[PDB]
């Protein structure tokens, strides 16, 4: 279970700046070393070098589109590379707009992939339904075959081809969904477990049905796109758009332990960690440490413990 | 789903004073505007003007009885008005002694009502079992037909007629119950889900059985009497009698989302918020914001999202 | 349901010193009085007087063994005394190394006992698998018949005879398990509910299966060994080895309420509370108060309430 680490220091999918240093403080927290400490085969693909696009006026109300466009383009390129090298891509973000490129590149090599999207938001606004203009609240609308016809030609995104259908994604953690997003939800019959459903069924059943929903017809590669604001701000405060009543620390680890155990994790996104928004030094390390813990769980770290197939009573 | 807002600035059901400003900071938090922002039809019935009763010596050990008596009397009057105007009554409290009047007036128009009581306490002490004397720990004993004969004539309450039987109420959130209260519980076979039961079954099953218990024989109006100390002090610290190990934020929203969905909510009480007891400015807004969130959930606000029956892909 | 209180002010099972004042601040928090306030028959057996062993060089990498050895020896003596006096032994700790003596003495009188071990750790390292050397991370390895042959002769422990088999213990709360410990887990087929399992099934089912697992073949005495770091550091911060993602306050009370209700509690350990490690005065009282609450729940205190078999409507 080989990993390809890709740093994605990008922020122009939303207004607040420090999200670009995500790949930096996660790497600083010893992520790749802890992974190696683990069962893991790790190749760092470096931090993608996102060059400035000084001339990038809004498209309608949509902000920084060529910048967001080219950065997902780039990242799409690199993820397909890692996938073609037979490794799980690990995208360190960066705002969630980058999902467009991550899922795009993943599907060029693994078009049958299914998506698990862990988030307080659905990020499925379209350019015409967005009210904020921020592209990190839009990536899913770009990716869905069914929203084909409803995505205008936004500069920076002409390279995009929708690569997943409504039935191939599941949301977990929702609690701040716009009304046009919800319309889209219900209209395309997308499968979701909002905090209501997690409260109702418990994370165990949620994950049962999630995996069953995506793999019951047949095993397929999984892309886990994790926005750390899916977890409660008591666990990941340093993030741009926090919303109270989230997934616990425990629920976050449960989600990823189960995914790990499928053996089918193929692409992972760790997004929206913004150290500059912690209100304290401790809020920063709390958020980083949690994103680290979620990431390690994705690659075999288990709370019941782990050992090698060796005899430990020597 | 039309609402009648009634402010009830009363505190003499217990010792600490600031609970009287509940209707004020909730209104300040933009409650009625958020409701309108929502699907809602809102008529403010004003803040009931509770006049002083300077001559109000204890009855035995029972404190401020004429004051508590007349204020519930008044409120009873006004709730029946709102109900007769075809709207859900929304009582902003105020201490929980006011439940006496709220449920009383509700039942004059809807005698078949069932009660859901969300609270860390059972508030079913009688004047002869109370040890504190505080009437906000007694309202249920006044209301129950079966405790008829065990409620002495307390001044200020001669207008009262018990309007609900033991089988028409359910408790959720209990964790601080006196021994005479528990005797009463078991003796009249009252249905309850204490924190033990919520932990055992989960809030999903709790609400399943609660609704089934009250409506399984036949649909009927519901009175939800919510004491914000039913939720954990980490969520509603600014309250007179906090008790650790409470209902989460999530559980609080779950409870009310399910009630909302019955379509049968008929009377709501939002009680015991006391801004003057927050230990900090933030403890005050945390409590207010939570009571607001619980209140909005009661009237259709859903975490999975909401939209109008319109086509949002225009 | 008669109790024998035994203070065990010992710390040399691990490095940090203040754990020795556990029996002191718990007693200070009014533990025995609250127990008496409860349904309980309480005899204080005093604080065992652990004398210095100045000459106590490591055994290999294992630290303070004669000291740890004699103190468990002593405690073993006293617990058997309390048990032979027909009372539940209540050991106030002290580090968790003392479990060796507590379970040892308990089994001299009740060899058929079953063990519930509530902890973030398995404490089943052997002297040859320990990496730290600290004996409070080893007590289970000493006690298990199946690890017979793999425990070298450590000075201070020659009095020990393994008294429980792999099948007679259940773990609840695990989240920091070494790889040799996990090997042992899987190898001897020990029954455990790690935080993963608690998240998956919920504490209700966990306790169902735990009790069923230990008593389904036949009723037997239960030894509950509770390490307060099994609960989340948000509830018991003043402890030597905290680990995030633990059992809630609620889960902690649920665990013990169910055990209480078996009627079979026979030995209880309340361990690893270290007031000197709270970061604040409040962190100390928070930890103490929680350990108190867990302890009272073990002896009948119920969140739904309690009353005497008397008529309270007089
Ligand atoms: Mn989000
Ligand atoms: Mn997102
Ligand atoms: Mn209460
Ligand atoms: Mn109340
Ligand atoms: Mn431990
Ligand atoms: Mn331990």
């Amino acid at each position: 279970r080989t990993i390809g680490i890709i740093g994605a220091p990008f922020s122009k999918g939303q207004p607040r700046g420090g999200v670009e240093e995500g790949p930096t403080v996660l790497r600083k927290a010893g992520l790749l070393e802890k992974l190696k400490e683990q069962e893991c085969d790790v190749k760092d693909y470096g931090d993608l070098p996102f060059a400035d696009i000084p001339n990038d006026s809004p498209f309608q109300i949509v902000k920084n589109p060529r910048s967001v466009g080219k950065a997902s383009e780039q990242l799409a390129g690199k993820v397909a590379e890692v996938k073609k090298n037979g490794r799980i891509s690990l995208v360190l973000g960066g705002d969630h707009s980058l999902a467009i490129g991550s899922i795009s590149g993943h599907a060029r090599v693994h078009p049958d992939l299914g998506v698990i999207w862990v988030d307080a938001h659905t990020d499925i606004n379209t350019p015409l339904t967005t009210t904020s203009g921020n592209l990190h609240g839009q990536p899913v609308s770009f990716l869905l075959k069914e929203l084909k016809g409803k995505i205008p030609d936004v500069p920076g995104f002409s390279w995009v081809t929708p690569c997943i259908s409504a039935k191939d994604i599941v949301y977990i953690g929702l609690r701040d969904v716009d009304p046009g997003e919800h319309y889209i939800l219900k209209t395309l019959g997308i499968k979701y477990f909002s905090m209501t459903e997690v409260d109702r069924l418990g994370i165990g059943k949620v994950m049962e049905e999630t995996l069953s929903y995506l793999l019951g017809r047949k095993k397929r590669p999984i892309h886990l796109s994790f926005d750390v604001d899916g977890l409660d701000p008591s666990f990941t405060p340093a993030t741009g758009t926090p919303v109270v009543g989230g997934l616990t620390y425990r629920e976050g680890l449960y989600i990823t332990e189960e995914i790990y155990k499928t053996g089918l994790l193929s692409g992972l996104d760790i997004m929206e960690v913004n150290p500059s928004l912690g209100k304290t030094p401790e809020e920063v390390t709390r958020t980083v440490n949690t994103a680290v813990a979620i990431t390690l769980a994705c690659f075999g770290l288990a709370r019941e413990g782990n050992h090698k197939p060796i005899d430990y009573l020597n």
